[PDB]
Parts: C-alpha cells; sequence; structure tokens
C-alpha cells in the first residue's frame, strides 16, 4: 500500500532512538563518521536514512522543532533532484535542511536560494544554527559584500543566496582578468525555495552587465539619412504577410550601393539591415502626433487609449532611437551589454537541481519539459479544512470593490482576521480608501520593505487584524492564528481579482488554513475585469449580461467558477507553448556562451599561452592563403608582411609555384621564429601577460558586439523566412555562421596584435 517516500519516512522514524540518547558531541561526530564513509565508498543514497535522522535529531536540539514525517518525504524528493510541492505552512524551510546536509557532506558546496535578501538572511541565520551544530560551515552571499567576502561565503559547505546574486556572480566570474578573482566554485547543487517564481515566472528574465561606454549612435543617423532618400513605392512596401514595411529588391540594391555591401542580408550586416528596417518602420509606419508625440525634445508613446498621455516608457528594439533620429531630436544613449544570462540558462548549469514550493502542480509539464524534473506532491501533515468557495461575479468593478469592503467590514466586526490580496497597488489604495470610509483599521503592504512586511504579516492572524497585500507581499512569512481566532473561523482571505495564472491565485489562497487550521477563501471578479476580457471568458459574461445580472445580484455558481478555471488552464497552455518556442531560440545564444566561456577560461587557466595563440595565428594565416589560392596574384605576400611579419620579410621571389599547405608551413615557420624573438625580448612572463591582455580584450569585445548582433538577428528574424516556414532553422543557421565569423575576428585581431604590436 505504502509508496517509496512513505517507506523511507518510516525508516528514519524507526531508528530515532539510535540518536535520541546521545550527547551532543557523539551526535555532532556523526558528520565526521559520514564523511569517512563517503570518501571510501558509500554513495550519498546509502546514507540518506541515517543522515536524515541525524538532522532530524539536531533540529530538535537547536530549534525545538522535530521534522514531521511529511517533511521527511519532501526531503527525499529534493534529494532525488525533483520538486517537492508542499503547501504553505508545511515548513519547507526546515524540510530543505535534510537534503542540504546530505549533499554538503562531500564538501562540494550547496546553494540554497530564495527570492530576496530578507528571506535568504532569515533562513541562513535560523537554519545555519542546525548545520553549525552538525559541524558544517554556512555562508551568506549578498549584494553589498566584497569579492573576498563573497569568495568566503561560497567556500562554506553551504551557501545561502538570492537568485539574482548567484547569476550576477557567475557572469562577473566570466569577466575576470585572473582566475583568482573568481568567487564561485563549480556549480554543484542548488535547492530553490519558491521554485515556481524562480524557475518559471523568471525563467526568461535576463540578467545583464553593462559597460560604462555609451553605445554609438552613428548607425542611427546613417540609416535615417539613407531612408530619407528612399522613394515610396519604388523602394519599399508594407508586406501584408509579415505585417511590416520592407525594402523592395530595388531598395536593397540601393542600400548595397549606398554603403559598400554586396548582400544586405549577410550576417555581417545584420545591424545595418535592422536599423534600416526600424528607420523604415519609424518613417512610414509611425505617424507623428498619432502613434507618438514629442514633449519638448523627447518622444512619448500614445498607446491607444493614451491612456498613456506622457508615460515614461519607451519602444524597444531600437525603434525609439530611429524615431529620435527622424525627429532630429537627441538620440538617447544606452550602454552596451557585456554579459547576459537568463535564470533558466543559469540553473541548467548545476550538476544537480531541486526545488520546493506551495504551488507547482499546474506547471507539472513545464518543469518536466524545461528542467526534466518531476513534481512530487507531498500530503499535508494535517487534513485541509479550509473552505474554498466558488467565485463571486459582479457586473462592474465598482460593484465588486464595494462588496469586498462590506465583506471585510462584516468579518472585522466579528473579530475574525482578514487578508485581502490584490494584483496592483492602485487597487490596494482603492480598497484601503473604502475601508477608511467605513472606519476600519488596516495595514497596507506594497511589496517594498520586505523586513517591515514580514513584521506586519506575522501579526495578520490576530483578532481584529486587517491586512491588504499587493502581489504576494510578505511571501514566506507564516501567518499564525492568535488566541480565540480558531473559534472565529480562522483567517479569511479575500482576493479582489484573479491573475492570468491560477498558480498565483493559489498562493494567496494557501495563506489561510495552515496546519489544519479552519479558514475561508473567497475570490471576487467582475465583467469589467481584465481577465474577463478573453476569448472563452468574455462569452460567458456576455450571456450573463443578457440574462439580466446585477451588481446587486452577483453570480455564484460552480459552472461559472469552473468556466473561469478552465479559461485559465487554456491561457496557461498558450503561455506554455510560447515559452517552449522562445526557449529553442534562447538555446542558440546559450550554447554559444558556453563555448566562448570555456575558451575564455582556457586562456586565464593556461599554463603557457603560446599554443593557444599560435593556433589562432596559424588558423588566421590559413584563411589568408585560401583567399588568394582559389597566376594567383600575390597579393597574399604583401598582406602577410603587414599582418604577421615585417616589411619585405616575405618575398615576391617566393612567388612561387607551391602547394598552399606548403606555403603555410613555410610562412608559419617564419612566424614562429619572429614570435620566439619577441618572447626573448619581452621575457616569457611578460609575454604571457601581454598575450593575455590581448586575447581577453579580443574575446570580451567581440562577444559584446555578437550579443548585440544576435539580438538584432532575432528581433527581425520573422522577415528573413520565407513565411510561413518556421524561422527557427533560419535563425539557428544564421546564428551559427555569425558565431563562426566572430571566432574568425577574434583570431585575426589576436594574430595582428601579438605579431605586429607594439
Ligand atoms: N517540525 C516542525 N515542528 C514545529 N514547527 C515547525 C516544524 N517545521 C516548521 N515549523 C514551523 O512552521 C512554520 C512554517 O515555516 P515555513 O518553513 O516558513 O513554512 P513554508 O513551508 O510555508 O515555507 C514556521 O514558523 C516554522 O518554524
Ligand atoms: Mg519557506
Amino acid at each position: 500500500t505504502l509508496n517509496r517516500y512513505e517507506k523511507i519516512a518510516n525508516d528514519i522514524d524507526a531508528i530515532r532512538g539510535d540518536y535520541e540518547n546521545l550527547s551532543d558531541d557523539a551526535l555532532k561526530h556523526k558528520t565526521i563518521e559520514f564523511k569517512e564513509r563517503l570518501e571510501k565508498g558509500a554513495t550519498t543514497d546509502d546514507l540518506l536514512v541515517e543522515a536524515f535522522a541525524v538532522v532530524r535529531e539536531a533540529s530538535r536540539r537547536v530549534t525545538g522543532m522535530f521534522p514531521f514525517k511529511v517533511q521527511l518525504m519532501g526531503g527525499v524528493a529534493l534529494h532525488d533532484g525533483n520538486i517537492a510541492e508542499m503547501k504553505t505552512g508545511e515548513g519547507k524551510t526546515l524540510t530543505s535542511t535534510l537534503p542540504v546536509y546530505l549533499n554538503a557532506l562531500t564538501g562540494k558546496g550547496v546553494h540554497v536560494v530564495t527570492v530576496n535578501e530578507y528571506l535568504a538572511s532569515r533562513d541562513a541565520e535560523q537554519m545555519g544554527k542546525i548545520f553549525e551544530f552538525l559541524g558544517l560551515t554556512v555562508g551568506l552571499n549578498l549584494n553589498s559584500m566584497s569579492k573576498d567576502e563573497k569568495r568566503e561565503a561560497y567556500a562554506a559547505d553551504i551557501t545561502y543566496s538570492t537568485n539574482n546574486e548567484l547569476g550576477f556572480d557567475y557572469l562577473r566570474d566570466n569577466m575576470v582578468l585572473y582566475k583568482e578573482q573568481m568567487v564561485q566554485r563549480p556549480l554543484h547543487f542548488a535547492v530553490i525555495d519558491e521554485v515556481d517564481s524562480i524557475l518559471i515566472d523568471e525563467a526568461r528574465t535576463p540578467l545583464i552587465i553593462s559597460g560604462q561606454a555609451a553605445k554609438s549612435t552613428k548607425l542611427y543617423v546613417q540609416a535615417n539619412a539613407f531612408v530619407r532618400t528612399l522613394k515610396a513605392e519604388k523602394d519599399y512596401t508594407y508586406d501584408i504577410k509579415t505585417k511590416a514595411v520592407q525594402l523592395t529588391e530595388e531598395g536593397m540594391t540601393k542600400a548595397e550601393k549606398a554603403f559598400g555591401i554586396d548582400n544586405l542580408f549577410d550576417v555581417k550586416h545584420v545591424a545595418l539591415n535592422h536599423h534600416i528596417n526600424q528607420a523604415l518602420k519609424a518613417h512610414v509606419a509611425m505617424q507623428k502626433d498619432v502613434d507618438y508625440v514629442v514633449e519638448d525634445g523627447q518622444v512619448v508613446i500614445v498607446d491607444s487609449f493614451t491612456g498613456r498621455l506622457m508615460k515614461g516608457r519607451r519602444y524597444s528594439e531600437g525603434l525609439h532611437q530611429a524615431i529620435e533620429a527622424k525627429e532630429g531630436l537627441e538620440i538617447q544613449n544606452e550602454s552596451m551589454t557585456l554579459a547576459t544570462i537568463t535564470f533558466q540558462n543559469y540553473f541548467r548549469m548545476y550538476e544537480k537541481l531541486a526545488g520546493m514550493t506551495g504551488t507547482a502542480k499546474t506547471e507539472e509539464e513545464e518543469f518536466r519539459n524545461i528542467y526534466n524534473m518531476q513534481v512530487v506532491t507531498i500530503p499535508t501533515n494535517r487534513p485541509v479544512v479550509r473552505d474554498d468557495r466558488p467565485d463571486l461575479i459582479y457586473r462592474t468593478m465598482e460593484g465588486k470593490f464595494k462588496a469586498v469592503a462590506e465583506d471585510v467590514a462584516q468579518r472585522y466586526m466579528t473579530g475574525q482576521p482578514v487578508l485581502v490580496g490584490t494584483v496592483a497597488v492602485e487597487t490596494s489604495e482603492l480598497i484601503s480608501k473604502l475601508l477608511k470610509n467605513k472606519g476600519i483599521p488596516h495595514q497596507v503592504l506594497n511589496a517594498k520593505n520586505h523586513e517591515r512586511e514580514a513584521q506586519i504579516i506575522e501579526e495578520a492572524g490576530q483578532k481584529g487584524a486587517v491586512t491588504i497585500a499587493t502581489n504576494m507581499a510578505g511571501r514566506g512569512t507564516d501567518i499564525k492564528l492568535g488566541e480565540g481566532v480558531k473559534e472565529l473561523g480562522g483567517l479569511a482571505v479575500v482576493g479582489t481579482e484573479r491573475h492570468e495564472s491560477r498558480r498565483i491565485d493559489n498562493q494567496l489562497r494557501g495563506r489561510s488554513g495552515r496546519q489544519g487550521d479552519p479558514g475561508i477563501t473567497q475570490f471576487y471578479l467582475s465583467m469589467e475585469d481584465e481577465l474577463m476580457r478573453r476569448f472563452g471568458a468574455e462569452r460567458t459574461m456576455a450571456m450573463l449580461d443578457r440574462f439580466g445580472m446585477d451588481d446587486s445580484t452577483p453570480i455564484q455558481s460552480k459552472m461559472v467558477s469552473r468556466a473561469v478555471e478552465s479559461s485559465q488552464k487554456r491561457v496557461e497552455g498558450n503561455n506554455f507553448d510560447s515559452r517552449k518556442q522562445l526557449l529553442q531560440y534562447d538555446d542558440v545564444l546559450r550554447q554559444q556562451r558556453e563555448v566562448i566561456y570555456k575558451q575564455r577560461f582556457e586562456v586565464i587557466d593556461s599554463e603557457n599561452l603560446r599554443e593557444i595563440v599560435e593556433n589562432m595565428i596559424k588558423s588566421s594565416l590559413e584563411r589568408a592563403i585560401a583567399a588568394y589560392t582559389p597566376w594567383k596574384l600575390d597579393g597574399l605576400v604583401d598582406l602577410i608582411n603587414t599582418t604577421y611579419l615585417d616589411e619585405g620579410a616575405l618575398e615576391k621571389s617566393d612567388i612561387f609555384g607551391k602547394e598552399p599547405d606548403e606555403m603555410l608551413e613555410l610562412i608559419m615557420d617564419r612566424i614562429i621564429t619572429k614570435y620566439n624573438e619577441k618572447e626573448e625580448q619581452f621575457g616569457k612572463e611578460q609575454m604571457r601577460e601581454f598575450e593575455k591582455v590581448i586575447v581577453l580584450r579580443a574575446v570580451d569585445s567581440k562577444w559584446m558586439d555578437h550579443i548585440d548582433a544576435m539580438d538584432q538577428l532575432r528581433q527581425g528574424i520573422h522577415l528573413r523566412a520565407y513565411a510561413q516556414t518556421n524561422p527557427l532553422r533560419e535563425y539557428q543557421m544564421e546564428g551559427f555562421a555569425m558565431f563562426e565569423h566572430m571566432i574568425e575576428s577574434i583570431e585575426d585581431e589576436v594574430a595582428k596584435f601579438v605579431m605586429k604590436a607594439e
């Protein structure tokens, strides 16, 4: 009858007497024991049962908490590299402590990660005490800390950190000038609290490191000036199929003549082409004083309604600057990206991955597809008696909010604590105001000060408490019921709307009814709601409209509530399909980053840089030979003198009559002797430094240009097929060629500089 996780739970509960009656020292020793056993054969799995019991016993002694059996089940699923779905209040923090210890024994490190520094720091100091008791070191990585400090934190057996810091740290480690400046060790094991926020909602969120130089605007003015000379039908068309303004065949020929290009679509010209396309979208697609407006010397997006009158927001993909160039305004600069990674791409590098959260089931497929991780749903310790009521539907938001306030006021008069969840600050203010008019004391949490938020939330289950929380403000702080609150029905949770994703709704819902407590949840919606403007959602509302529904006769039916849930499943499914497709595109740059980072590390880790540099030189020399050896017009000889050697070093006299590979051996042998002489004049150690500064400069600067070009390639890929074949293959192929071209640039730059400078 009993399953794998239940069995192991019992195993650990059976041998509890074995650790129950040990002094602290004999108990702490178990850590040394386990280690001795590991290094001489035993696998981490072999020890799970005992190690878990040790932690289990140690927590009771330092915290007073003794992990429940469900917490033991969750612990196993985490060890297995899966996702433990454990409802809010099941004690995920203490639960994580089991697999973290086990997986830290081999001394390879474990990153424990959350959404903000308040939480990482709270959990570190609280769970740290258990680990330090077991003779383990615990580090805390924070944004305000120095390199040396970060290095120490990462050198601990266990490291707590935010996901942002881990990602930034990793990027900076790939920008260093010496190996020793790195702060991270290899990525061993990450256990991710709030795993759905981090691995799903932020899956594609890019972390970026910018340079301090301003991106040049030359291309913007060049493109703008070329576009002005264009003629309206001779040179361009609004393509119905692609929904865009494109150059005609004549326009491309004209652009190719105007600059010095053979083929405008060639990958080496992606930037030129894209700027031209934007300046073309800005000049004939964006009507001035219609699409946008100019305030002073700035440009503002109207937006339909405008709705956005003077928003501070701007158009993406260089479109904004293309308009500024058109409008003769100042081109507002943006710094260049030196390094980038998304969280999906970052966490995919760990040897092992695990995660825990209250809400993962609705994303089961997403975790499997993207991360190849199972969602293991762990039973609650106590039955869930919380009453989750079908949605209430109103005709107008005005009506909905009025009902929300009245609900809150009623529950307040009884003393029953109330938690109100909203999706936006403006809604929060709106509800708060309504409550002030009724004379109802309450607190507002606008997701700003995490530390203050947790203090308020700690108190939100006391008699007479009323708390308004915008977007899961104060997440990660359990809300306990005060004296006599059980008797009052527990925490009442009112949601003032539903998110596009049901998962986010469930997070709010789960804040009530913890550890078997009674409680009630109720969501409110209206015809005018944003979510209620969808395909299958709006139809239902349209009918209720015709039926004769009123703000004074809200609908509350199982059918309609299910219609809402189903419509959210459908939308989730669309989002998941888009995410799937975006991921495949992301993978092209992801793989290129891995190849170039490995090559860059090779450079700073290299015993002698000679071999790496020589190969670059030769590889580059071979391309010079081929370009002249399709009688042969050398040509090549003259070029060689100004690139790898000295004036008149090579000879016309050698011109020649030899097989090309023969020439390579001969010319490379001449290069090697010149190189040898340079090294002798520099001294070898000073030659290494010199080569290193050159190679890293070549790599760092061509990588930066490449990120910029790849981004432009992607933004405009829908114009490079050939619709409606799928552009993914076109992007992969062009991405591949552009990367090769980048590698070739790096090689040429290095070769020229070490040979010809200084
Ligand atoms: N085995 C246990 N015995 C008693 N209390 C526990 C146990 N495990 C966790 N708790 C407490 O229950 C509350 C829930 O903790 P937390 O880990 O934040 O829950 P969540 O799983 O929602 O993150 C905390 O106050 C924690 O100290
Ligand atoms: Mg937690």
